[PDB]
């Protein structure tokens, strides 16, 4: 049936890391609208803070959580057990945009943070994550989010392009070695995401190029097939036809959803 | 909300090529589930004619054409415009197989054949959908039928292969084409799809190396991260997604269904 | 050392090769022991081959690619001169038209599809058989673009063929592997020279802007900020005809400048 | 003049990192032959003695450095600036296999040591080196060492397929940023090379898999397209190639070394 086809499985238990605010909070929140049992992370106490009682809103479990904090990340996964009691989908999602600049300018430990949460906290996440998944009535799912830099070029945001580009081979590999487990892997790549994040980084290259912030943002836009910003909201249909009888049989994937970024 | 996100829009009108069997067939069935006002052509009378009176199927408009044959494909989009009225989704399905051995042995009329049905009808038909979906209330979509083959090589499949990857290159030229019009154009590529038409392709492969169907069978499966072939399903729910809101916003794409194809 | 000059002697068959690129990769084959053979459409190209001053001879058949008793007739002159074939060169191929997929005259997509895909598949099949032959283990080099790689506006049908000879030689390279041929794709960028300034002036009309202005577009979107020169593209096949370069096979190398998006 | 267009430039400065081992010394001993001044820096004190005094040999200039610890990769350029007085070409070679191991298997630390070798040390010596290659006379460029596993995804090897993807990325944002400056930056992916690290390679996935060496090194040869190993000197060709003014024009491009290895 077309309908349930495309319905998210019910009752699937989910982690977001990062997943309080912005793409995280708006996959967080879809998945909970769908009748899942929903945890996330998150570095901001107020972004936590700001989840409870929200009235057109079920209940999210929330962890205050570095994720490149190893001692927090140990936390998450001991609140998931004692609550959620079992997993069947990880969204790793946290992520920094990390420096603009020359790669001879950036600040070394600016670049080894951006890997550390760009990167290695996907693995930290995954390592913990699999024992759980491969118990998954459903098929066990990992969904990373990369981004458009994890497919294109783009200067002067090396460490963030490199370790976009690193999930997607992450995805790859873990997709061949989970597969005859029944797990699921794949990216999402968003493009040019409608909110502040974006707009920070827009201002942050406009200074980097010496130009406005209106001439940065229509540079961006121009070169958008669509010529329109993406809204968290399809990232989170994404994940949730990923999550569907529908879209169960789609691994070792990068799905770009942005309006055909068309380059960086 | 969640649901209306994964929910395509409503009363599209849709013209899928080769759509009275296969793939092709459970695409038009989903549309026509979702309320779409579905048209297909097909080259099979039986099949056209296997359409009517099935239980709980909502009723499809049927041409009989050969994808290649030019006045043929005149007619169908003459049948569309005398009953859809417009065409809001053009889904570019039809497509053959093409012969199976090394490029030295292939009969050059079959070359020919697989690349005026896998390329050259795409064009037939885009040609004449763009100015209909230029005025699709939603945008308008192209949604093109791809395969694995078309993002992996294929030894004793060169026509195939090289259609299929052409099929990618087209699709990413539309997308930036069409994209300011509003027209999204995408690739989707199923895998190893359960069904008559793959278990003649396997008994074609398994007499090119001189191995029984079992053991091809089994090589293909293997080469399948989820260890399983895809169900066609898969490919109609797929292509749903992308003309629901939360999907609406992905152009330009090559999309694998496929359960991660690992090589070819 | 040897590692980087190509394997004396080569029997190598450039098609298309009597002007632009496929001349440039002719000629430098030459230049390197080969004996080179070519088939080109224009005859004025073909007589100007001869006499020429620093250029070792080259072997011409006149020869449109989408012609099958053309295309019989270029290997029967290989046959019957070279007596054998180490390097096919699949470089023939046509922009075809400019403009938006429903404004182009279908007979100018029938024709791009006819001469840079269906041509490499009559050639492919007819040089295998000699290919397996060779010595140092034959080779198929094709021309493909940065078209082959990026999606390309108003050029649909050339990006569509463009793509599909990346698919062509990724199945080739698999198929033929072990018997000893190595196939790969060179994709240019921004050519200089006649043809791209034909490519510019179309598309500048296509866009309603100046010949200059397009130009500038092209440019800017390089990373090294300049065209790319046909030697470039001669060195890469010559490479890929080299013991360093011999190990290559089921790739598409863009010899481009990085040409970032088209 | 062809013969001219495949040699290197004269008198390239030239810094290979890990260079007294493996590809990285076939990639140095091929520059030294070609009239360039090279100098390595090497992990290995055994390794660099073993450089000097060799027949017809021309002398290499060695560093000893970790190329993780940042007091080490400060004497190495320190050591080119007092010899070479200038660079030419980075050739960022340096990198380890990691460990083999399902992601929930390996140890973290050799997780965080893959990436702090094959991937940090790479922007390492790429911010120290970006100010020297931009006065080249030739323009500069850096060559960077990914992998096959850096364009396919890598099972029981997740940590090295995700920094070889990640120099993929690296190189082709690095390429636009400073390309304008005359800088070429391109990645090479050796595909299966003959060595003693291959074999350790080999002997640790049979371990994994449950099988023999011979077993699982005909698995390797049987997805080479030209069922053989590469040879270290295409590797070092390949890079002598990129530094002619045949190959000069190249750049933000990943190169496959490899007899077409069709999955791993």
């Amino acid at each position: 049936t077309a309908s349930d086809l495309l319905k998210p499985y019910d009752g699937l238990r989910v982690l977001v890391t990062g997943g309080a605010s912005g793409i995280g909070l708006a996959i967080a929140d879809a998945f909970a609208e769908c009748g899942a049992r929903v945890h996330v992370c998150d570095a901001s106490q107020a972004a936590i803070a700001a989840l409870a009682d929200r009235p057109s809103r079920a209940a999210i479990g929330a962890t205050l959580a570095d994720v490149s904090d190893r001692a927090a990340v140990e936390r998450v996964f001991a609140d998931v057990a004692a609550t959620l009691g079992g997993l069947d989908v990880l969204v790793n999602n946290a992520g920094i945009a990390g420096p603009t600049g020359g790669i001879d300018e950036i600040d070394p430990a600016q670049w080894e943070q951006t890997v550390a949460i760009n990167l290695n906290a996907q693995f930290e996440f995954a390592r913990r994550a699999v024992p759980l998944l491969r118990e998954s009535k459903h098929g066990g799912a990992i969904i990373a989010l990369s981004s458009v830099a994890g497919r294109l070029g783009y200067a002067y945001r090396t460490p963030y392009a490199a370790t976009k580009w690193a999930v997607v081979g992450l995805v790859k590999s873990l997709a061949i070695e989970l597969g005859p487990l029944g797990i699921r892997v794949n990216a999402i790549q968003p493009g040019i995401v409608r909110g502040p994040r974006i707009r920070r980084v827009i201002e942050a290259r406009a200074q980097q190029l010496g130009i406005g912030y209106d001439e940065m943002e229509q540079r961006y836009l121009e070169r958008i097939s669509l010529r329109r910003m993406t809204e968290p909201a399809e990232i989170a249909a994404t994940a949730l036809f990923l999550c569907s009888p529908g879209g169960h049989g789609i691994t070792g994937q990068a799905i770009s959803v942005c309006g055909n970024v068309e380059v960086l």
